């Protein structure tokens, strides 16, 4: 039941794209959530949303604990109908629609709080190539020697945020190159394991669900990632305690975020550093269509599929027919 | 419900066929693909009857006409070829494919395994009637060139390199058209007419009827026109055809008459062709060694077409024959 | 002019792009521009042209330059050469999108001689777009429905691109109120404008105000790809109108057609430094068949022959040394 | 240095050949390629001497051995094939190329047009002596399989489908290697060993000597090893080797012996093949209709490889024969 996930993320990405460049992040997310639930309920799984649009009193669709699917195997479901709602409204880089499946319990069940992350790709990388509590340069050195390149050849990716100034500055003292994304650290983490992405390491603090989703994909591509939750509120801490978290400062390896039999699928909404975005295409051959660029992958078989889909459409009509 | 899941079958049949590439052994090629395909197809959630396959249950033990396949689901008719181009693959020539098509019951033309005249052109907007087998090559190419908005000498016509086609090749060439020949693979050659950047505008030729119905099914999804006529040389062949309900022995079949209803079509390239790229061995830093497959899966109802590049893990320090069933 | 003058120009943009890339993500916009200028000036002096620079980089402290009037090659035809060693020094310094290295050539006089002022830009691609489809004096909504009708699509399918700058809030609001989609780039309106005529850029229209040398450079490409563009220089102060008058410009508010920006026999070459909406950026590749290399992606195109070439280059390098051994 | 402008010479040669693709007229294919490549070669700022071409003067009027070509520049030796695969192009088959290589004087084995034994493998790191014409096929492959880090059953060996290779095929298959056959074009077939994702690891075969030198000029830029040996069957064949200086008739040439020094290599694809995509007609509305060519150009000294996809405006309402002289 892996391949079907890609039509879910495909339809959600087409819905997001009808709202790209509209300046309305509410309407982009709403379009995506609508398309994702409609499509997800025609998938033969008994899915339980463990990461999604929020918890029930905030999100009427795709909330934590909602059961989804038409019936089938029992699966834990980690969604983000639109990763990059603000990116999409702006037309910026790195927006995605994401869907990951695991056996029940396979995903870290953590609140939607911030998370420190470090990640690197490679098939043959020892767990321990990256350590959150080590220095950037000692992390970069271990990585530069595993890859066989001078440290200054490494390209490090992080988000353009003040909280990242010390990472940016420390990696830059010993020669490494550090490129900045405005948003999209699901894409930024997975790029470390994506051919020709041009990114070797991702370092930074972003949302916790977004980190689990990326860890799911890195679990299928090969690579390492360590993560720590960060709490600001005291209801965040009570939220965590309720979920069974006793150690607020626990480090998580990539296996602690996503273990066992993982299916991951994603579709580009905009051009980013991992997937290409949805495009309008004309042709005399088949008329006009929207192209989507997707990836579905599986941790057991290590198989990765790259899917380019042609979806017929007549753009003489309003674009908002790509909403469901 | 089960469309994308069809690619995994043609992928496994193609890796199986590929391990037999250039081995000189057309039988081992065909057997590896049939085994991979039947193993993979029984593990798809359909209730499938094979209507086009490896043979009748007499001649072929596996994937025979009438065989039930699938793990359980909705009733579908199955049109398959585990390995289109067994000889191609044994030699590593162009255009070998593994093919799998599925329709509603009765969607596929039920014809005996006789020869079949084919003429195919691609284009979503091509009018039915743009090609006719009773009309001449020149007048067919004439209308096609007009429809495509090109001088007729820009048209590229594909046919097989066969003595039986010798007059096709000269007639098309008198009036300026370019005519290229493939050594085998008229499933790929017909489908190439509606494949982007194939470089092939028209297919004209005679070959197997199963191969004709499979190519018609892909063209019904990609948009295009095709006309076919069954060819009878024998009296058993004509008895054969009466019992399948055929009465007009030189009927001309349209695309709609070859494949109709809710068609899904899947193919994976075995060797490089004019429609799909073949299986290749790849090394990388990031994931080590894998085989890459290139596949296409498409659906007539939605007109959605998917191009799938798959990375299947493997260590080639072992033999290559560890991609079989 | 001749046939030597085309495909060799990509060698220039490729060496500048490699030098810029060794400075990608270092946070030093000065060092990046310096590497690009030095590499480009060294490679450009291996190109059989008696070139005169008519368009330089940006500022004299922002890096050195190939200055307006400098003479390069010195062994060939009387060529005006417009060039940007690193378009996107800030972009490159932080690894953002749309950074390019650009070289354009013309017959003497073929480029618009303007000062380095801002310029209003309106661009669309399509080789059948009739001059007149975009007019700066028309409203945004009225250019967009003129473009939607010529593209045979509903207005809400168009993608308008512009820079995330306050001076563009009005173009953004006015284009979104009648249904159009407006995407934003942080920088890079050479890439942004040329995008309108790059297959699968996803960009239908560019509308925005930016540097005038950038506009001419974009125009030289659009002239080669088929497209329309109209431009108007913009002047804030008198000490900067004087610059215009010194250069022969009398009508401060002239609208410039794409012919006026770039005319006659045009050659355009560009190489991507970072990934953008026109060109992929430089990447490190590992392989066993040829070891390690850096891959560049470039385009070179001619206005007289309409010929466009997309060039993927493999340059070997040992990534066991510093990355700083790509500078020149 | 004019090195990259080589590309447009092979591009024009290729557009002219393509206009004869699938016409069953190989002379007309060859002629169109010969004027197209001679006319545009004369715009290149070189002073070139054809050391390898489409004939001697008393056999070939144009691009004959020794002819002075160019418009003035650095003295250079010129190794041409205006169309590699004249019969291929005539029938639309795989692997037709146009080829142009430059070198400092004396850089190319000034070889007479005779048959040439060949064995070639790709890879920047292969030691000279990885392949040797006198070793057995099973011993060469074991060595290559070792160097490429795979089981010999994973290797893909290429060779022409010619009886003279009955025994190459059989011996290589007998210890498990995979052998794929091409109908023609052993320039593309040899270079393919070093082309990324070609699918071919080793070429072993006997074909024309000039085609061997052109290939080795490309392997010299991509990284590889190649042995060649001239073969003679006529006393007239041996006289041509004697006229051209050659004393040792059974010499084994190394790659450096076929091509040495500052080498530029340019090729454009005519038809799809195992090294380059062929010319295609394209219709967009953004730029109208065009022909797309696919070329590669490399230099021995810098090791830089450039892949070049070119768009050539053309009106296909007009006959296709404007892409000529
Ligand atoms: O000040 P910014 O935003 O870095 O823009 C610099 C650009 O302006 C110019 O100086 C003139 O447009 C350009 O050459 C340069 O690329
Ligand atoms: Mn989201
Ligand atoms: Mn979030
Ligand atoms: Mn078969
Ligand atoms: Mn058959
Ligand atoms: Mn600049
Ligand atoms: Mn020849």
């Amino acid at each position: 039941v892996a391949l079907e996930a890609v039509r879910v993320t495909e339809l959600a990405a087409l819905a997001s794209w009808s709202q790209m460049g509209r300046g309305d992040k509410i309407a982009a997310d709403q379009a995506a959530v609508d398309a994702m639930r409609k499509a997800l309920n025609e998938v033969d799984i008994d899915g339980t949303v463990v990461i999604g649009e929020g918890e029930l009193d905030e999100a009427p669709m795709l909330y934590i604990g909602e059961k989804v699917g038409a019936g089938g195997c029992e699966v834990d479901i980690a969604l983000d109908p639109l990763e990059g709602t603000t990116i999409t409204s702006k037309g910026g880089a790195n927006a995605l629609t994401v869907l990951a499946m695991a056996d029940k319990g396979g995903f870290l069940n953590a609140p939607d709080v911030y998370m420190q992350k470090i990640a690197v790709g490679g098939i043959n990388a020892p767990k321990g190539i990256v350590d959150l509590d080590d220095s950037v340069t000692n992390n970069l050195k271990r990585i530069a020697e595993f890859k066989g390149v001078h440290m200054s050849a490494l390209v490090v990716c992080t988000m353009d945020r003040p909280r990242h100034e010390h990472i940016i500055k420390e990696a830059r003292e010993c020669g490494a190159r550090v490129i900045l994304i405005n948003d999209g650290d699901v894409s930024g983490v997975i790029a470390t394991a994506t051919e020709n992405s041009g990114i070797d390491v991702y370092i930074g603090t972003g949302g916790a669900p977004e980190g689990v989703l990326a860890a799911a994909a890195l679990k299928c591509l090969g690579g390492q990632m360590q993560a720590r939750l960060i709490f600001n509120d005291e209801e965040e801490i009570k939220r965590a305690h309720r979920l069974g978290i006793t150690d607020l400062n626990k480090k998580y390896d990539i296996d602690d975020l996503a273990s066992g039999d993982i299916v991951f699928a994603a579709t580009g909404v905009t051009d980013g550093n991992m997937l290409q975005g949805v495009k309008r295409v004309n042709s005399t051959r088949r008329g006009s269509y929207a192209v989507t660029h997707s990836v579905v992958m599986r941790s057991t078989t290590k198989t990765v599929r790259h899917i380019t889909a042609e979806h017929s459409f007549d753009f003489k009509e309003g674009i908002e027919k790509f909403m469901s």
